């Protein structure tokens, strides 16, 4: 149903045909920028980017995306008391929608996005809440298409290893449901998404040709991994054995498995904090991904990072333009 | 007189005919954006927005206004030592006028705006100083026109209730003087606007068909209000009895009284801070405005908020273009 | 020879013929914007401005310069943990180059600029590191041409007085080397630039028609100066006797001597920090420059400040377009 003036607050508010449409729009606009004949469809729009908590990355994707299409951005960073402290979400939203054509929100609970959406009558895009992270997985699913041209998501295996009882885990679940992905969350039990969402999402997943299989077992859960996905742990205790290293890549029995990570990643034995941990916890060569896999032929990590922009642009063009 | 390249530092530097002209320009441009045929008249201008002290709102009004007209904005937020600490106002201004086409300043005393104006060679707009707040009252007088179409400001009665020995009180006075409004500051005496300005402003007010009446009685001052206006108190002690609640609205004897507030406002028993005020000093239903009046069919608060943008745009178009 | 897609990390990575070409491009673009027929050559570019440490001035020069040419800017200010703390320079750069067409970096060591340059596949401009400050001296050498039309830099005498064991001193050295300037660093011995760079850049300086002289003698260093240049001291102890005052200007025996200062400057007995210093340390009339020289007909300080913009624009046009 028309993306026009819709919000983008979580993936499951969309059908798989809507998702597929966003993903194809993201791909036309990628090809168009790269080819030099991008049709700027937001040439008068003013977007507001509220970031209650930082993110170098989402800001940059939302600013470059907007700008390529002709829109101007007002970045509102973590500096004012945050929404709910001195002024009502209901009043912040209501004022903002009088001036801006669309609002990105990144912050705290999904309640804040859902209430900003309710009262600012402009589309509200969800840059990450504690509960969900939809724009990320748009970049991801698009990176997956590109590295398996023609295979449908229906016949792709995704392993997300590590802590999943969080908005990354929740988001993998909503992804599988709208996609039909053979999605394996490979994590200690304590690190697995909530019962209800997994119940809901499996049913949808299966119904679309995939299924959500929850394992602690590395080689088994990885068995025929197409992609292996992880993100930062901090924990190092239960999570240690889940490190994506070339052994894990080998245990797929797959000469063409690929690696993804929503960055930042701790793979060096260099960076201030990463190194601290390499020392303390013995994790040398890297923490959740080994540097030799991160800098492997197999990581498509920086195409994944580039795709963050092409999909946020798709969300904004889809909902503000016709 | 034509505003081209004039500074906008306080309302009394303008004649009522100049004020009326700003206000009409604000309303052409409002209608033009709403109708989709805004003529961007600032398409090469670079504006600098110095905010020595925050304001979510003024930044957004200045950014959306500038951008609609084609200008690019450089926001300079409270982060660098403020103007006067490590570098001369005389030097800050002189460098800035070499690069930018106009400077908005929001901060501390009127001395800083008046000095930036003196040395920057570009128009300097006053986003709020301790002494004055002119752009606000532009939004306000425009909101008043719209909600009493045809009635001239001479025949509208404005009540500004609450604390008034401040830039809001000073600004109401300058507004009455250039307008001819029957303006009633319904404030405790400890809170009245500095005597001479009232002496000056009332003689100009009268001269234009209104008169400024300073009182402490709610009933007396509210008598036949057209609009009732307030803003945040903190104090709760002398100000308590001045809360705009439906009894105040009723004491106008006027069923079409409409309410105004330069936001933010403490009307909830939600807003963390406000909630403490509700417990701590007992202002339940809100502090300076009751939530039932703030969310009344009588409040024009968010049109007032939207009008902040249409009038900042008028100031900028008037002074950077012909 | 072409600057196209080249980085800009220090002056000595360029030949005197490349430098001369930047400086002439800077002057065409100055004249063009002043004569209203600037050809915006960056109309689709997205530039990222990383400022690990503040600067009111560099941000403004980079923002106005980029915007006049049609580019959109994403200012990344000191707010995220800085590059190296939670994420690899190698990863920050690699993600940024996927989105932005050029990166300005201002911060810490030259190692950070040189690594960002290495891994971001776009040009990286050096806004100031501890070791070098090239864009500044572009503005400076352009301000010098303009105030001695026709004299070649070979036939100019520059005095840089005060502390030089720093990126301003290092930068004067690289300037002399590529220019042939009779450059005199009139500094205490404690404050002389490091020896190896002086060995290198004197030899290049001479080879181009100038020579680098370092002295503690104000009178012998100043002797026939064309321009006298200084910057902030804090130190007040060894540096005191180096204050540029009208006696120094007189000791050039040169009536046409002109004064330069990369701002901010402590010349008032007004600004809070300058007043502490004025009373505590008895430097009335200013600290490193006297106010009577700063506000002299000899100070070309604000043309120098304006020129900051025309040269950053030259750097960006030179390296992003053809």
């Amino acid at each position: 149903s028309g993306f026009y003036h819709k919000h983008f607050l979580k993936l499951l508010d969309f059908t798989p045909a809507e998702l597929n449409s966003l993903l194809q729009l993201a791909a036309k606009l990628k090809a168009d920028k790269k080819s030099g004949k991008e049709e700027a469809k937001l040439t008068g729009k003013n977007i507001a980017l509220i970031f209650e908590k930082d993110s170098t990355r989402t800001r940059c994707s939302f600013e470059v995306a907007a700008y390529d299409q002709g829109a101007r951005v007002t970045y509102l960073g973590p500096s004012g008391s945050q929404i709910g402290h001195k002024e009502s979400i209901k009043d912040t939203a209501r004022v903002l929608g009088r001036m801006y054509d669309g609002i990105q929100y990144r912050g705290y609970g999904q309640e804040i996005v859902e209430t900003l959406a309710e009262y600012a009558s402009v589309p509200v895009w969800n840059g990450l809440t504690n509960e969900f992270h939809p724009t990320q997985l748009l970049a991801d699913l698009l990176t997956m298409q590109e590295h398996l041209p023609g295979k449908a998501f229906n016949e792709m295996t995704l392993v997300y290893a590590g802590d999943a009882r969080n908005n990354m885990g929740n988001s993998m679940l909503e992804a599988a449901a709208l996609t039909g992905l053979d999605l394996r969350l490979v994590a200690p039990q304590a690190c697995w998404p909530e019962a209800a969402l997994v119940t809901e999402c499996r049913a949808l997943a299966q119904q679309n040709g995939g299924n959500i299989t929850l394992t602690e077992d590395v080689a088994k859960g990885v068995e025929g991994a197409d992609f292996i996905y992880t993100d930062v742990w901090v924990r190092i205790a239960l999570l240690r054995e889940y490190q994506v290293n070339s052994k894990m890549m080998q245990l797929t029995g797959n000469p063409e498995v690929k690696f993804l990570h929503c960055l930042p990643a701790f793979h060096d034995d260099q960076t201030t904090l990463g190194k601290k941990m390499a020392e303390e916890f013995g994790l040398h060569g890297g923490m959740e991904v080994t540097d030799e896999v991160f800098e492997s032929a197999a990581s498509i990590v920086f195409d994944q990072a580039e795709n963050r922009m092409h999909t946020i642009k798709a969300v904004m063009v889809a909902t503000l333009s016709k």
